[PDB]
C-alpha cells in the first residue's frame, strides 16, 4: 500500500537488482531502455537525443552488455548504433526487468564482460475463465503523451495476451532556453498465446511488430524507422524427475530495419559532407536460441545446457546525381550482405547450499564464435577481406561465494570471473582502420578477455536497508575506438585496469518519513598507452526523502554529479570520444503519488525543479548543422513537467 515514484533501484540480492518497470520513475523515462537503467546505480547514458540512448554499465559499452527480451536477443543495424539495442525495448510493456552484474553468470549468453540485463513478462496464471486489463496514460511537456494497453484472457488450459503501446515528444528546450533536436515517436504491438495443457506444462507462441522514429542533435542524420519484427516460442516442463526439476527449449527471431536520412528531418547542412539528401537503409536478422535442464536434489542445483545465435546485416544507400538533381531512394538498388555471425555455446551452473547460512556457485561456458565478411567492396575500393571467415573458441565462467551473518541481517559475497567476447559487429566492420599493420579491423582485431574480482554486502535490517558492490578487474585485449581527423576511427587493441563500486541504501525514519541515498563510483586505466579510458562517466550520487500517509505520498530527489578529469582526447568507442573534462553539476526533482481506487493511481512530477542548463559527460558531441560550436555536447533537458494514470482491472 501507499504509492510512490521510482528513484533508485536498490540491488536486493547479491550482485543482483529487481524492478518492476511499469512502476513511474522520477525523470520519466523516454519509453526506451537505457533510460530504465539511470534509475539503478551503476548505469550511465550516452545521450543523442530526445530518446534512444547507449547505456554504459561501470564505464563499459556496447556488447560488454547482454541485454535480453524473454530470453532472447535483438540487435539494431545501424553501423553508428543509433538504433542501439535498447531503442527497441519499451520496458512499460515488460513485467520485470533484472540486471546481474559482472561477469557472474553463464546462463543467458556469450561475453557478458559488465553484465546481463534481462527485460522479461510473466506468462498468465488463469485458474477460472477470467480476463486482466491495465494500462497507463501520461502526458508532459513538449508534446510527451504516451499510451500503453496490457491485457489477457484465458482459463487453466491457455491464453491470450496483447500488449502495446505508443509514445512521442516534441523537441525539448535545455536549460538556456535552446530547443534541443529530439522529436521522437515510437510505438509497439506484440501478442503472445500460451498453451498449459496441465501445471507442469506451457507452451507459448509470441509475435509482435514495432516501429518509431528519432531526430539526432548527435550523428548528423536522423532516424526516419526504426522497424522491429519478432518471433519466439519457448517450451517449458516443470517436475519430469525428481532430480529434474524442470526444462527450457526457446527459440527467437529478431529483425531490425532502420532508415536514416537527413532530408526526412532536418535539412542537409549545405556546409557539411553532406549536402545532398542522402539515405541509407539497414537491417539485422537475428535467429537463435536455448535449451537448459535444471537438476536439483540434496543441497545442490545444477543447469546444464547449450545455446546458439545467427545474426545477418545488410545494407542499400540511395543515390544523388547533382547535374539532373534527381534522387534515386535507397529502395530502388538491391541490399548489399556485409556480415554474418555465429555462436554456439554450452554451460553449466552449480550452486551449493553449505549449511543454510553458506552459498559456492560456480559456473562455466564454452563458446564458438565465428564471423562472415560478406562485402564484396568498401567506400568504392576493393575490400581485402571480402568472404574471409574467422573464428575462435572463448571459455569463461565464475565462481561466487556468499556468506550469511550470525546476528545481523547481513550477507557477504565475493566473487572471481573470468569473460572472453569475440568482437561485435561494430568493433569489426564500423571502424575505416584497423590496428597498425593490419589490412582493415576485420582482420586482426582480438577478442576482448575480461577478470574480475566482485564484492560487496547487504544489510536487510528493519528500518535500515543497504547494500554495496564493489569490483577490481583488468582487461586484456580491450577494444578501443582512436579518432583523427572528414573525420576517421581505428579500432586497436589495448590493455586495461577497471575498478569501482556502487552503494546505497533507505532508512525509514518515522511511520511516515524515509529516506534513501545511492553512489556510483567507476575507473578506468588504459594500461598499453599509460592514460585513461575514454568515456568513463563521472562519480555520482543520488539523494531521496519521501513523505507517506495511506493513499498518497510525496518526495524530493537530488542528483549531484562530480566532474570527469579522467578523460582520453579523441578515443571512445563506436559512438562517441572525449575531448574535454565535464562539468559537475546538481539537480533536483519533485513528484508526487495517489491511489485514487483500487484500481486507478496518478502520479506527477517536476523534472529539474531550478531549470539547471547542463550536459552530461557521456553525451554526444552536437552537429554543427544545427547550432553547436566545435565538441559542445548536447545538453539535457531543462524543466519537465509529467503527469500519469495507471489503470489494473
Ligand atoms: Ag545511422
Ligand atoms: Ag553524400
Ligand atoms: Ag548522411
Amino acid at each position: 500500500l501507499a504509492p510512490s515514484v521510482v528513484t533508485g533501484v536498490a540491488q536486493s540480492s547479491p550482485l543482483t537488482i529487481v524492478t518492476n518497470p511499469k512502476e513511474p520513475r522520477q525523470p520519466v523515462p523516454a519509453s526506451d531502455g537505457a533510460d530504465y537503467l539511470k534509475t539503478i546505480p551503476g548505469f550511465a547514458v550516452i545521450r543523442n537525443g530526445g530518446s534512444n540512448g547507449d547505456p554504459v554499465l561501470r564505464g563499459m559499452f556496447g556488447s560488454r552488455l547482454n541485454i535480453l527480451t524473454n530470453g532472447g536477443m535483438m540487435l539494431g543495424a545501424c553501423p553508428n548504433r543509433m538504433d542501439a539495442p535498447t531503442s527497441y525495448i519499451s520496458p512499460e510493456t515488460y513485467d520485470k526487468l533484472t540486471v546481474i552484474k559482472g561477469p557472474q553468470t553463464v546462463l543467458w549468453g556469450p561475453g557478458a564482460s559488465a553484465g546481463t540485463i534481462l527485460f522479461e513478462r510473466e506468462p498468465e496464471r488463469f485458474g477460472e475463465l477470467g480476463s486482466r486489463v491495465n494500462a497507463s496514460l501520461l502526458a508532459g511537456s513538449n508534446g510527451r503523451f504516451d499510451k500503453v494497453l496490457d491485457a489477457a484472457a484465458g482459463n487453466r488450459l491457455g491464453y491470450l495476451r496483447f500488449t502495446g503501446n505508443h509514445a512521442q515528444s516534441d523537441d525539448y528546450e535545455d536549460g538556456a532556453g535552446n530547443t534541443v533536436p529530439s522529436r521522437w515517436k515510437k510505438w509497439n504491438g506484440d501478442v503472445a498465446v500460451g498453451w498449459t495443457p496441465d501445471e507442469d506444462t506451457l507452451i507459448e507462441l509470441t509475435a509482435g511488430k514495432g516501429d518509431g522514429e528519432a531526430r539526432y542533435a548527435g550523428r548528423g542524420m536522423d532516424g526516419s524507422q526504426f522497424k522491429r519484427e519478432s518471433l519466439g516460442l519457448r517450451f517449458v516442463k516443470s517436475n519430469v524427475s525428481d532430480v529434474l526439476e524442470k526444462v527450457e527449449a526457446q527459440v527467437y527471431y529478431n529483425y531490425a530495419d532502420a532508415i536514416m536520412d537527413n532530408f526526412r528531418l532536418r535539412t542537409p547542412d549545405p556546409s557539411s559532407m553532406m549536402p545532398m539528401p542522402m539515405a541509407s537503409q539497414v537491417d539485422r536478422r537475428t535467429l537463435g536460441g536455448r535449451l537448459a535442464a535444471t537438476w536439483r536434489w540434496d543441497d545442490f542445483k545444477l543447469v546444464t545446457g547449450v545455446d546458439a545465435m545467427r545474426n545477418e546485416h545488410r545494407a542499400r544507400g540511395s543515390k544523388y546525381d547533382m547535374m539532373t538533381d534527381y534522387y534515386t531512394d535507397a529502395d530502388q538498388f538491391p541490399w548489399s550482405k556485409d556480415a554474418v555471425f555465429h555462436n554456439y555455446g554450452a554451460f553449466g551452473e552449480l550452486t551449493w547450499f553449505a549449511a543454510e547460512r553458506d552459498r559456492l556457485i560456480g559456473g562455466l561456458r564454452l563458446d564458438r564464435a565465428s564471423v562472415k565478411d560478406y562485402r564484396q567492396t568498401l567506400k568504392a575500393m576493393a575490400n581485402p577481406t571480402a568472404n574471409d571467415t574467422r573464428a575462435d573458441t572463448l571459455p569463461s565462467g565464475f565462481v561466487r561465494y556468499e556468506h550469511d551473518l550470525a546476528d545481523s541481517p547481513t550477507t557477504l559475497y565475493a566473487g572471481l570471473g573470468h569473460a572472453e567476447r569475440f568482437p561485435d559487429y561494430w568493433e569489426l566492420f564500423s571502424p575505416k582502420r584497423g590496428p597498425n599493420g593490419s589490412v582493415n579491423a576485420f582482420d586482426k582485431i582480438k577478442p576482448e578477455k575480461t577478470t574480475q574480482l566482485d564484492f560487496g554486502l547487504q544489510y536487510n535490517g528493519d528500518k535500515l536497508q543497504a547494500w554495496a558492490s564493489g569490483y577490481v578487474g583488468v582487461v586484456q585485449d580491450f577494444i578501443l575506438f582512436s579518432y583523427r581527423e572528414g573525420s576517421s576511427t581505428q579500432a586497436t587493441n589495448v590493455d586495461a585496469r577497471i575498478m569501482g563500486g556502487e552503494l546505497g541504501a533507505s532508512y525509514q525514519l518515522t511511520g511516515n518519513w524515509k529516506t534513501d541515498a545511492s553512489l556510483a563510483y567507476a575507473w578506468g586505466k588504459n594500461s598499453s598507452d599509460d592514460r585513461a579510458l575514454p568515456q568513463i562517466p563521472p562519480l555520482e550520487a543520488r539523494f531521496g526523502l519521501t513523505y507517506e500517509e495511506g493513499d498518497w505520498s510525496a518526495g524530493s530527489l537530488w542528483r549531484v554529479v562530480a566532474p570527469q578529469n579522467r578523460i582520453a582526447r579523441d578515443q571512445g568507442n563506436v559512438v562517441g570520444k572525449d575531448f574535454d573534462k565535464s562539468a559537475g553539476f546538481g539537480v533536483f526533482s519533485l513528484n508526487g503519488a495517489y491511489r485514487v481506487t483500487r484500481n486507478v493511481k496518478l502520479s506527477a512530477g517536476v523534472d529539474n525543479l531550478f531549470d539547471k542548463d547542463y550536459t552530461e559527460h557521456l553525451n554526444k558531441a552536437g552537429d554543427a548543422g544545427f547550432g553547436f560550436s566545435a565538441n559542445e555536447t548536447v545538453p539535457e533537458p531543462g524543466r519537465t513537467f509529467w503527469t500519469k494514470v495507471d489503470f489494473s482491472f
